[PDB]
């Protein structure tokens, strides 16, 4: 199946998903200096204080945290966004050295990881249904830089040593995605597709400008993790991002003048 090795990696995706080859496909280089302020962009609010927490697993390719998206808890809405985006699950992709990782590039520059917190359009009422429409996904992504520490990501690195490898999973209840956020919220935004298989073009891509920064230690334990399950040889999940595809007939926007 599809991974991030040289003969399953995203230079192959296109023959089983040729849509990778698509019009608005993610990421995507942003251009700080092409990219323009939009006035017609609302303020943009992130309201994650009732966020449910559930659980963690090791999907074979990252990380998921998984939330309680059975009604209208953690959303996300204003920016670009009509309506109402519920969050569903976060994950990670990351480097195996600080130098890459990022999945959307500033400039050129790679980051070491990007969180993507990934929400979807209740108007559709499910997500299986919101990834048959052109609006129905919204991923707020976030970059990560090797620093200080970030506290509140000090739980998740925490449990991973307990899904170490592909389809465990262990509860992970109470946890407040609130403390995996910078300070801004200050965003580019465009329209664009999920980055891994099957790589549907149903995103509002929301990318902070701000990155997080977290300790050499935390992202060290990321690349503990193994994409191999349980009893087979070990292949340490790192490198876990599809690189820059080409931007086409697209505008990144700026929320700040
Ligand atoms: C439709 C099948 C499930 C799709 C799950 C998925 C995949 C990729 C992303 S990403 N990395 O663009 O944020 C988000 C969500
Ligand atoms: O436990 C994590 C978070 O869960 C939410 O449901 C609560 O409303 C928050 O106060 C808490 O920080
Ligand atoms: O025709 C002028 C318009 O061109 C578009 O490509 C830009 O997104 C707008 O900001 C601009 O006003
Ligand atoms: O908040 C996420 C998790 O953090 C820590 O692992 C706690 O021990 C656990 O109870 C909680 O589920
Ligand atoms: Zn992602």
């Amino acid at each position: 199946h599809w991974g991030y090795g040289k003969h399953n990696g995203p230079e192959h995706w296109h023959k089983d998903f040729p849509i990778a080859k698509g019009e608005r496909q993610s990421p995507v280089d942003i251009d700080t200096h092409t990219a323009k302020y939009d006035p017609s962009l609302k303020p943009l609010s992130v309201s994650y204080d009732q966020a449910t927490s559930l659980r963690i697993l090791n999907n074979g390719h990252a990380f998921n945290v998984e939330f309680d998206d059975s009604q209208d808890k953690a959303v996300l809405k204003g920016g670009p966004l009509d309506g109402t985006y519920r969050l569903i699950q976060f994950h990670f992709h990351w480097g195996s050295l600080d130098g890459q990782g990022s999945e959307h590039t500033v400039d050129k520059k790679k980051y070491a990881a990007e969180l993507h917190l990934v929400h979807w359009n209740t108007k559709y009422g499910d997500f299986g249904k919101a990834v048959q429409q052109p609006d129905g996904l919204a991923v707020l992504g976030i970059f990560l830089k090797v620093g200080s520490a970030k506290p509140g990501l000090q739980k998740v690195v925490d449990v991973l040593d307990s899904i170490k490898t592909k389809g465990k999973s262990a509860d992970f209840t109470n946890f407040d995605p609130r403390g995996l956020l910078p300070e801004s919220l200050d965003y580019w935004t465009y329209p664009g597709s999920l980055t891994t298989p099957p790589l549907l073009e149903c995103v509002t891509w929301i990318v902070l400008k701000e990155p997080i920064s977290v300790s050499s230690e935390q992202v060290l334990k990321f690349r503990k993790l193994n994409f191999n399950g349980e009893g087979e040889p070990e292949e340490l999940m790192v490198d876990n991002w599809r690189p820059a595809q080409p931007l086409k007939n697209r505008q990144i926007k700026a929320s700040f003048k």
